[PDB]
């Protein structure tokens, strides 16, 4: 089992970390989302789908910097949502094939009341969000470490 992002890199076989950047509305008001789908940019695999099971979850997922300060949040994770940051981990999805997959997350961050201004920081760590492996086979249980980035600045109009 391991990932990769579209036009960008990998984690291997047996977990790891990985920088990701996010394209963000550069404009958000109070009562609006910014919707960060990261499925279109993370995808995983299973290396032998004929013998194993590999079981993936979202184990957690934390706010930093800007969202953590200004933004109030959920997470989607294969069509059922969460509290985000989020307050245990999810249920899983099965990877039984080695033909790539996307991570199905999806943040939906709304401003808070005190936020106006520049909210997040182009190129600031806004998240982290941690894929958790394991599988019907073996002992296996790694960690897949995706940190988000943004990539331009977001304002909330006062
Ligand atoms: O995605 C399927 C699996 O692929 C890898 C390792 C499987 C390699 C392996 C090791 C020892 C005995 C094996 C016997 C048959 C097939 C693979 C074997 C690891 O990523 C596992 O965590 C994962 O569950
Ligand atoms: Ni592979």
């Amino acid at each position: 089992f391991a990932c990769k992002t579209a036009n960008g890199t990998a984690i291997p076989i047996g977990g790891g970390s990985a920088n990701v950047y996010v394209n963000l509305a550069p404009v958000v008001n109070v009562g609006q989302n910014l919707v960060v789908d990261l499925s279109t940019q993370i995808f995983c695999h299973n290396d032998y789908p004929e013998t194993i099971t590999d079981y993936v979850t979202l184990q957690r997922g934390s706010a930093y910097g800007g969202v953590l300060s200004n933004f109030s949040g959920t997470v989607k994770y294969s069509g059922s949502s969460y509290p985000f940051p989020t307050t245990s981990e999810t249920p899983r999805v099965v990877y039984n094939s080695r033909t790539d997959k996307p991570w199905p997350v999806a943040l939906y961050l709304t401003p808070v009341s005190s936020a106006g201004g520049v909210a997040i920081k182009a190129g600031s760590l806004i998240a982290v969000l941690i894929l958790r492996q394991t599988n019907n086979y073996n002992s296996d249980d790694f960690q897949f470490v995706w940190n988000i980035y943004a990539n331009n600045d977001v304002v909330v109009p006062t």
